[PDB]
């Protein structure tokens, strides 16, 4: 039963567009019956109707240490006694900044913002100001925030319902954005050859999460690194989802490729609204007040967000953190793929650390186009069935799933048991 | 003494651009020595060195009820026990949304975001999508976040730092931003006459705060309302600063002019990162997932921000709230102007509710150009002198000052006494 949710969502539709603060939450691609959360803790989420779920969304990435972690909460209660926002510098900004610099290879200087969208927006402007060029290359199926003159063929909630991008933004403004298929080096080389001295750089999700879970093919990241250097263009990694999840130093640390600039978000805020962008010192020097490129933020670097980020990173620095994530996630992933086979359903997927994907198609999936061959109607029934079995999964075939340090071996087994029950039907 | 601040700021400059998360905190135009806050409460702020100040910045607008208000803090402690972020709908979103709709005249449907920048960015895209036109009119000296099209004749930091239209912004996109001086109706009419059928609408600060405190001349707002209707263009009010401060319903309520869309921020977050944009239902229907215009936000509508906003608005709904603000602020404003006269310094200013301005120039100030005639060197000495006397003012001549419900009659008197001491020197 979802009586209270239906009631609250119905009322919500009269107050907010589509009745949500964010598109993907409306469940448009899986039925249209969203459930309203009341509280979350560890690896679970609870309904406004009392239903308990094993959560695989983790508020979309931030809850890697588990929901309402006791130490994060405790640190927040103590900090807010001093005020939630200053509007002036505080020591905690220095602490988190230093922690981020040590953690992320390419980051020598950082700037805190309030969301991944603000960070990506700032990084685009910075790419152009530093190179003096206007064109940017992005990949189909990737999402870097709703940046006006750039938001085109984005993933996330956009691809959730087959939505393209925009409108609003003029066609002239979006002419400075080039697109190519993810994992396609040749397409990228062609774009440079065809636009000599006009590409500021390339921005991408080192590991895709907004058009399903997609890993880069061998030599793809290395390839992009080489071609950008060859044309004095910048290589920008959007690690808003991957940062601190794939590895403490993100994908750039794990796979050994160092970008010039990287954006961070989610986990770095420990649950609160936070974003960040940084990279080579010579580039960050253009950011005001040090440089001419203007970018500001009233609540940027507020003590509460800083406190939550610091505590979250300290927890991740503990022994066996990423080993545990990889272990339970592989068990979850393989298990799902074994069950699909045993029940006769074509499927593929995979995982790296605490991030996984599962598509209802034989694949393999190398790009957004491949991802779109998935049987969306089957995913819809699968999703509803799992929900009824007490498992909460992203309400979209084009969203990667997430695991946390709070998920236990038993939670995993219970999820597999539920998946067998569900797929046996379908 | 500011030993600890100098030490922390020095280290900060090696970790973050200019050593700050936001340009204005820089103190560039006032000496260069920012003070690092440790805590804030009621109407005061405390140094990392132990110096206590009577705060007139209020973290730039949010702290209208005073810093660390007991009821807001208490409501936050209880709420976070349930988790800081869900990534799914929650009942609290419905509550705040409804409160905002009742409070703001033009708002029939609302969408929550994470900052004023995100709200203004969404509202620009919406203006264009709804009208099918690309050009926008903004005023010199106004600030609507750091979205690209807005970095033209921007106020706030850009003004303070004497920066030009920001670099890294394609000429293509900037070409769609038309500007005009504030309070100049004729200039606005000319822009329409010169661009038939291309203006989506006009966006402005109903009462300016980012190029000093500037009130609209008689008939200016009414004039803009009439010309926009005449050409089927939209009138957009950026009430990120004015919302809930000038009046419960903002400037639109106070001055009787109803826009088509309005952006909110600061106060609505009660100290946490929050933004919002809403207006006529027929326009908000284009926002995804209800409409084609895509705009998302991971932490948008999170329970902690919602809880803080709700509590803050309930406090403001209490009897005598705005009367008290107007009373103590007028007393502060007039007092400052009386002291400048008595000590022989040319000055002008004013206030509306809990928002005031003070310029070192005879004025009057009707626009950004007038504001720039202010003696910045004198302001610099005035600012430092006040700081040494225990009064914390915005580190810029182009930033409006703020008052709170926690400021007492005695705090005001102590500020006037300090101003006499300071201006007697200079
Ligand atoms: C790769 C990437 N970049 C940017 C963002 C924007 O994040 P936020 O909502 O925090 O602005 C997201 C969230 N979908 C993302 O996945
Ligand atoms: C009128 C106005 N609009 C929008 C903003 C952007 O606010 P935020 O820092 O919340 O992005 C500001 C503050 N710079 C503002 O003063
Ligand atoms: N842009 C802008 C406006 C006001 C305050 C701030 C801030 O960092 O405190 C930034």
């Amino acid at each position: 039963k979802t009586i209270k949710s239906d009631e609250i969502f119905a009322a919500a539709q009269k107050l907010m567009p589509g009745g949500v603060s964010s598109p993907v939450r409306a469940f448009k691609s899986v039925g249209g019956q969203p459930i309203v959360f009341d509280r979350v803790k560890d690896a679970y989420a609870w309904d406004v109707d009392g239903n308990r779920y094993i959560d695989y969304v983790g508020t979309w990435g931030p809850a890697i240490c588990g929901h309402a972690h006791p130490e994060v909460i405790e640190a927040l209660k103590v900090a807010m006694e001093k005020g939630t926002s200053f509007g002036a510098p505080c020591a905690l900004e220095n602490v988190l900044a230093e922690m981020v610099n040590d953690a992320v290879p390419s980051i020598e200087m950082v700037r805190f913002v309030n969301s991944g969208t603000e960070a990506c927006m700032a990084v685009l402007r910075l790419m152009r100001a530093y190179t003096g060029r206007d064109k940017i290359i992005k990949f189909e199926g990737c999402y870097h925030g709703h940046a006006d003159m750039f938001l085109v063929k984005a993933g996330s909630g956009v691809a959730t319902l087959g939505l393209p991008s925009s409108p609003g933004v003029p066609k002239k403004t979006t002419a400075n954005t080039l697109t190519t298929p993810y994992n396609d080096l040749e397409a990228v080389k062609a774009l440079f050859a065809e636009n000599p001295g006009e590409i500021a750089g390339v921005i991408l999700e080192p590991i895709v999460g907004n058009s399903g879970f997609i890993v880069p093919d061998a030599g793809f990241l290395e390839g992009l690194r080489e071609i950008t250097l060859e044309h004095d263009a910048l290589l920008v990694f959007d690690e808003v989802i991957t940062g601190f999840r794939i590895a403490y130093g993100g994908v750039q640390e794990k796979f050994g490729v160092t970008p010039d600039l990287t954006t961070l978000g989610k986990i770095i805020g420990g649950g609160l609204p936070v974003g960040a962008y940084g990279g080579k010192r010579e580039i960050m020097q253009l950011v005001a007040p040090a440089g001419p490129m203007y970018q500001a933020g009233t609540l940027s670097g507020n003590p509460l967000a800083m406190t939550a980020g610091i505590k979250t990173l300290e927890l991740l620095r503990q022994p066996g953190t990423y080993e545990y994530l990889d272990q339970i996630t592989k068990r979850l992933s393989d298990g799902l793929l074994a069950i699909a086979q045993e029940t006769g359903h074509a499927a593929c997927g995979g995982q790296v650390s605490g991030m996984f994907g599962f598509f209802f198609t034989e694949g393999p999936v190398h790009n957004y186009e491949d991802a779109k061959k998935s049987d969306l109607q089957k995913f819809s029934r699968f999703h509803r069935g799992m929900l009824e079995q007490g498992i909460y999964l992203a309400p979209s075939q084009f969203e990667a799933g997430f695991t946390s340090l709070a998920h236990t071996e038993e939670d995993i087994d219970a999820t597999l048991a539920a998946a067998r029950t569900v797929m046996s039907a379908l």
